């Protein structure tokens, strides 16, 4: 539901309504902690699905778009491949 | 699954119709790299869910008992809670 108090509206090109979600690509499993500190620290929380080649993704739950913003652009700082939904 | 050339399957806590699947309490995420490395190299693959609180844990898929005996005693040597299915 809706929580009230943070509000973000950055001038860039923030497109209005989406799910605020973000599922990554298939990254090393020593990066993990750090990107789950990330998740932690933007409240988000994550399934990370661990593959049988040794490498895991993240699916990130909905959250608002400031965590959002912040989340994919830490996957864009790791030059990963993610998508945002 | 059917792959041959390997025998490895020595004795351990074998339980009758147990599913050979071993799931973890929440533990810390900078222990999460080297438990996925332990997953990925005993073959046996997992979900590691994150909670909002910063621990994560996984789920194992079902594997061979000799496997997992030594992913369980893994657990055990870090302490951490776990079940075995």
């Amino acid at each position: 539901g809706s929580i009230q108090k943070v509000k973000n509206g950055n001038v860039a090109t923030t497109s209005p309504t989406k799910q605020n979600i973000i599922q990554s690509g298939a990254f090393s499993p020593y990066e993990t902690p750090d990107v789950m500190g990330a998740l932690t620290s933007l409240k988000m929380t994550a399934d990370f699905i661990l593959q049988s080649d040794g490498l895991t993704y993240f699916i990130s739950k909905p959250t608002s778009d400031a965590q959002l913003k912040a989340m994919k652009e830490y996957l864009d700082r790791k030059g990963w491949w993610y998508e945002v939904k």
